[PDB]
């Protein structure tokens, strides 16, 4: 049974094919802001996206991925909790069927309308495929989305979605600047975790920003027009593609701010 987000193949089923689903460092988690400790030894976070080169956008049947050329040292994350340099490979979102749900992480149980994941691999492991064999192979910057004013820098993504409606469709998607998706502040929480989709590998230093970005109702409505199914199969709207919060299991969440 191909994994997904439905009643018979959704998150409660994943552990059968991917037993790490019940591991010690699974994501997402609820961020209890009152038990996250400020860590003054955290270096400032460095998000350097000015030379980023997007290549393509792809509906993979679970979300849409905007992919980058990661063959050179061009869009990198470093500092904060990280001990090396991590290179951007792709970003994607999780979102709900309703504005009241859709994020993976929660903040004192609060769910946002959506959540953006910018996925980076540790350059000391040479590429993404080898990085995912390592416990510190990945760093994911998570950014919450709330519904309000439109985010202009998101609109180029919104407008290509009609060309990738169904699973397996891809489109050229060059010159997209992910700096237009970032909120003002880089204040964050950080904790060790996992990929939130199968194979759920425990490679990730999570860096979750406190400040959400606002997107318009119309922008998120266009996300909900995508399809999980392939062309020529019955239409199932791509909505509620979020894994719920998982047990923290005595991990600690650190805050970059007071
Ligand atoms: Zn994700």
């Amino acid at each position: 049974h191909h994994w997904g987000y439905g009643k018979h193949n959704g998150p409660e089923h994943w552990h059968k094919d991917f037993p790490i689903a019940k591991g010690e460092r699974q994501s997402p988690v609820d961020i209890d802001t009152h038990t996250a400790k400020y860590d003054p030894s955290l270096k400032p976070l460095s998000v350097s996206y000015d030379q980023a080169t997007s290549l393509r956008i792809l509906n993979n049947g679970h979300a849409f991925n905007v992919e980058f050329d990661d063959s050179q040292d061009k869009a990198v994350l470093k500092g904060g909790p990280l001990d090396g340099t991590y290179r951007l490979i792709q970003f994607h979102f999780h979102w709900g069927s309703l504005d009241g749900q859709g994020s993976e992480h929660t903040v004192d149980k609060k769910k946002y309308a959506a959540e953006l994941h910018l996925v980076h691999w540790n350059t000391k492991y040479g590429d993404f495929g080898k990085a995912v064999q390592q416990p510190d192979g990945l760093a994911v910057l998570g950014i919450f989305l709330k519904v309000g004013s439109a985010k202009p820098g998101l609109q180029k993504v919104v407008d290509v979605l009609d060309s990738i409606k169904t699973k397996g469709k891809s489109a050229d998607f060059t010159n997209f600047d992910p700096r237009g998706l970032l909120p003002e502040s880089l204040d964050y929480w950080t904790y060790p975790g996992s990929l939130t989709t199968p194979p759920l590998l425990e490679c990730v230093t999570w860096i979750v920003l406190k400040e959400p970005i606002s997107v318009s109702s119309e922008q998120v409505l266009k996300f909900r027009k995508l399809n999980f199914n392939g062309e020529g199969e019955p239409e199932e709207l791509m909505v509620d593609n979020w894994r719920p919060a998982q047990p923290l299991k005595n991990r600690q969440i650190k805050a970059s701010f007071k």
